[PDB]
This record gives C-alpha cells, sequence and structure tokens, in this order.
C-alpha cells in the first residue's frame, strides 16, 4: 500500500532544475546542515509543494531530496483516491515520526461528495494537533495546482514550480532513454536533438525514443529485400562468414525478394537505431504542453504564491 524506500538519488542524478534544486536546497538542507541558524522566530517549512507541467517527472526529483537530505526515509504513495479506505494516512504519519528522518511524498495530490474522512485527517495531522511533525517533511506533486482546496493549498508554506527542461538535460535525456541499445548516434547528434526544439518533457522525449527503438524492428519485419554481407555469424563471433543478410531497398547492390521468415536466426545482420530513425520519430510528434496550457499555471503565482 505505502511505498517505503530509503533511496539513492544525488542532486546530479536529477537532470538540471538547479534553479529549483537551489530553491529546495534552501528550504530544506540548510535548515538541516545548520540547525543553529534556524530558530527564534523563523521555522523550517514542513509542507512544501512541487508543481509544474505534466511529464516533468517531479516524482523522481522528490527522492533526490530525501537522499541529499541526511538520507531520510521515503514514505510515498498516490491519489488513486488511495486504492479506490482511510487509516492508511494515519499509519502514514504514524510511521513518519516512527522512522524519522523521513519525507511524506504525494505525487498527484490534487483530489462532489465531500469524502473528507481523509481530506481533513490530512490537514489535522499536517497541523499536528499534538504529535511532532518536526524532523519530517511533506511534499506534494501536481500538474494542476488550481484544483486544490484552499485549506490543502495553504498547508505548503513554500511552493516550487517545476519548469520544463529544454537544455542539455533535454538532450542528455535522450541518451538516458536510449539506455544500453545499439545506435549510430554520437554526442554531436545528442545535443543536436536537445537543441532541436523544446517544449518537450521527459515523457514526451521518452515516447519518441520509444518509437525510435522499434524502428530497426519494423524494418526487419516489413523489409522488401536483403543483401548478403560478411562478418561473424551472430551465433558465433568466431565463425566469420559471408551469408549474413541485412535488409535493403528494392533495387540495390544485391537485393533479393525476401522476408525474415526466410532469413536464418544466425544469418541475420540486425540494423541499429540510427540518427534519421531518431529524428523521423520526432518529426511526427507534438509537445503535450502548449503556451495556453502552461499559462493556466501562471494564474497561481499571481493570486496565491506562498498563500497570502
Amino acid at each position: 500500500a505505502i511505498v517505503i524506500e530509503r533511496p539513492n538519488v544525488k542532486w546530479s542524478d536529477v537532470a538540471g532544475l538547479e534553479g529549483a534544486k537551489e530553491a529546495l536546497k534552501e528550504a530544506v538542507i540548510l535548515p538541516i546542515k545548520f540547525p543553529h541558524l534556524f530558530t527564534g522566530k523563523r521555522t523550517p517549512w514542513r509542507g512544501i509543494l512541487l508543481f509544474g507541467p505534466p511529464g516533468t517527472g517531479k516524482s523522481y526529483l522528490a527522492k533526490a531530496v530525501a537522499t541529499e537530505a541526511n538520507n531520510s526515509t521515503f514514505f510515498s504513495i498516490s491519489s488513486s483516491d488511495l486504492v479506490s479506505s482511510e487509516k492508511l494516512v494515519k499509519n502514514l504519519f504514524q510511521l513518519a515520526r516512527e522512522n524519522k528522518p523521513s519525507i511524506i511524498f504525494i505525487d498527484e495530490i490534487d483530489s462532489s461528495e465531500a469524502a473528507r474522512r481523509i481530506k481533513t485527517e490530512f490537514l489535522v495531522q499536517m497541523q499536528g494537533v499534538g504529535v511532532d511533525n518536526d524532523g519530517i517533511l511533506v511534499l506534494g506533486a501536481t500538474n494542476i495546482p488550481w484544483v486544490l482546496d484552499s485549506a490543502i493549498r495553504r498547508r505548503f508554506e513554500k511552493r516550487i514550480y517545476i519548469p520544463l527542461p529544454e537544455a542539455h538535460a533535454r538532450a542528455a535525456m535522450f541518451r538516458l532513454h536510449l539506455g544500453s541499445t545499439q545506435n549510430s548516434l554520437t554526442e554531436a547528434d545528442f545535443q543536436e536533438l536537445g537543441r532541436k526544439t523544446d517544449g518537450y518533457s521527459g515523457a514526451d522525449i521518452s515516447i519518441i525514443v520509444r518509437d525510435a527503438l522499434m524502428q530497426p524492428v519494423r524494418k526487419v519485419q516489413s523489409a522488401t529485400h536483403f543483401k548478403k554481407v560478411r562478418g561473424p555469424s551472430r551465433a558465433d563471433p568466431n565463425c566469420i562468414v559471408n551469408d549474413l543478410l541485412t535488409p535493403c531497398s528494392p533495387g540495390d547492390p544485391g537485393a533479393i525478394e525476401m522476408t525474415w521468415m526466410d532469413v536464418p536466426g544466425d544469418k541475420l545482420l540486425e540494423p541499429v537505431v540510427s540518427m534519421w530513425d531518431m529524428l523521423r520519430s520526432l518529426s511526427s510528434t507534438k509537445p503535450t504542453v502548449n503556451e495556453q496550457d502552461l499559462l493556466k499555471l501562471k494564474k497561481f503565482t499571481e493570486d496565491f504564491g506562498q498563500e497570502g
């Protein structure tokens, strides 16, 4: 029910968001590193909110904090209206102090029939009518902040906006989603995709990289002809040959009406994800985030901010 990992995500693992990371470092770590610099009339913000465009992968970011922060335990869940009935939250905080340090984290905090059995129980503990909420932080993640009850919303003292990465991260994000796969791409072609537009998110980018990986396969499943070549037999790197058939265009240097159904498991020379592959997969996609879309957030700052 409640995920309970004690993670490992250095700041560096998080692609970029230093402008936020700084914002986080301030609100949390400093208070931690120099406790003798936070008391008297000022207090650390126990509730902090993570908000920005969808697919910006806020989730992950959370863990990075719980890590770079004394190494607190990550108590986390979601708003699948909590396994679509309540006590979960009670034990949640109960555990919180029970194993502090710790970070209560809720991706999808946004959530009619007033089923405040939970809704209030939250603020109640958030308010910590009695038991100590100190040493424990709570984070919220949402793509739509404007849809939360003033109460809920006024709990997270500090609000940090999670922008969209279009920089080096955007790019280096492709290598990441390319994992350990054969590709003809290079660090030249990787920052290239990076600079090649923006308005794209970790999701977005991921989906393209996803289409760009199968590219090689459909070529092979739906290929017109193949051309025999030389090289170690896929079945044995030691057994060089000259019968490996890779796929080729209709009228080419050595084509023959074929299909994988004829090409031998070992006699097949499989293509790797190329740069056109990459590109093309992109040239057929739109950023799931528009300006109007992103403007709908801007609202918040103006009429809210640190709630007040």
